[PDB]
């Protein structure tokens, strides 16, 4: 049974468990009383084990928690806020994202409507998030709009960074199971694509074939209504040669400038 860690422990009774948010494991909205230090309530997401869950399940949850502990805080990832480890089930508590994941965020604002500059900023923020994770030697393995969540203030937060997704894998990860900062940049390219199709499905019509088509040099076409600059960036992200993809560091610099030049009025 679990060891306490005073750094993160929040007494169980400071948590008012509200409605479910998603579900291997359930996630509930919750209000947490006195998280900073007192009589303030803060809305949060509380991760816990499903009813019939084996010791496999538990162990991973602890791992995720333990991992978030080590990675630390960034504006653009879903942060750890605390946990209830003593005297009842494990509850891991993380920042709450009121607007949901980016896929559904974007789909719901197809013609509410997101400007040109918002769509680039969305990209910048996720890049930053991954830039941070990358600096902390974190390798995501499943970066995608489904796994980026959006808060009440429209701040993009990478999620699940501490745990058909094939359509998001770089080919070397797909074939030889090699994941890296570079394969995560591949995944970012597909995510840039999801952004500027407002949540489009990748490789529509292609059965999972796709192994070979990627080997033959198949790349998604540019979305209707995406600049060529941003299509090239997707294309750079999808380099056949991993060492030849840009890094998140450079991606951030590029999106930064691009954001600055992008029309708010469009
Ligand atoms: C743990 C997780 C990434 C899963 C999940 C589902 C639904 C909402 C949230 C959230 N943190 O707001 C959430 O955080």
């Amino acid at each position: 049974e679990l060891p306490e860690d005073p750094r993160w422990e929040l007494p169980r009774d400071r948590l008012v468990l509200g409605k479910p948010l998603g579900e291997f494991g359930q996630v509930v909205l919750a209000e947490a009383i006195g998280l900073d230090k007192p009589n303030r309530v803060t809305k949060v997401a509380v991760k816990m084990l499903k009813s019939d869950a084996t010791e496999k399940d538990l162990s991973d949850l602890i791992s995720e928690m333990e991992m978030m502990k080590m990675i630390g805080k960034h504006k653009n990832i879903i942060n750890l806020l605390g946990a209830c480890t003593q005297d009842g089930p494990l509850y891991v508590i993380v920042e709450y994202a009121s607007k949901g994941n980016l896929r559904e965020y974007l789909q719901a604002r197809r013609p509410e409507q997101l400007s040109s500059k918002d769509l680039v900023s969305c990209a910048y923020q996720v890049a930053r998030g991954m830039e941070y994770l990358a600096s902390k030697k974190c390798i995501h393995r499943d970066l995608a709009a489904r796994n980026v969540l959006v808060t009440e203030d429209n701040v993009m937060k990478i999620a699940d960074f501490g745990l058909l997704p094939v359509k998001w894998m770089a080919p070397e990860a797909l074939f030889d199971r090699i994941y890296t900062h570079q394969s995560d940049v591949w995944s970012f390219g597909v995510l840039l694509w999801e952004i500027f199709t407002l949540g489009g499905s990748p490789y529509p019509g292609v059965p999972v074939e796709l192994f070979k088509l990627l080997k033959e040099g198949h790349r998604m076409d540019k979305p209707s209504n995406c600049t060529n600059e941003l299509y090239m960036m997707m294309r750079d992200c999808w380099h056949a040669v991993p060492s030849q993809r840009p890094t998140f560091k450079q991606l951030v610099e590029d999106l930064d400038r691009i954001v600055a030049l992008t029309s708010n009025q469009e």
